[PDB]
C-alpha cells in the first residue's frame, strides 16, 4: 500500500552495511539477486564505500528522501 525505500537489497530498507552479505557477492560478480534498480546512485553498483555511507547517513533515519551528497 505504501512504503519509503531507496536502494534496497533484500528489500528490507535500504541498501547498506547490513546488505554487505549480498554485497559482497554482488561486489565479486552478479550472481545473487537484489533490487539493483535503484541501488546504486554514483555508477558504483550499490554501496562501495561511497554510498555506504549517505546510507547510514540518510538511512539514520531521514530515510524517505535521502539528501544524495558526496564525502
Ligand atoms: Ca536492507
Ligand atoms: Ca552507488
Amino acid at each position: 500500500m505504501s512504503t519509503k525505500l531507496y536502494g534496497d537489497v533484500n528489500d528490507d530498507g535500504k541498501v547498506n552495511s547490513t546488505d554487505a552479505v549480498a554485497l559482497k557477492r554482488y561486489v565479486l560478480r552478479s550472481g545473487i539477486s537484489i533490487n539493483t534498480d535503484n541501488a546504486d546512485l554514483n555508477e558504483d553498483g550499490r554501496v562501495n564505500s561511497t554510498d555506504l555511507g549517505i546510507l547510514k547517513r540518510y538511512i539514520l533515519k531521514e530515510i524517505d528522501t535521502l539528501p544524495y551528497k558526496n564525502g
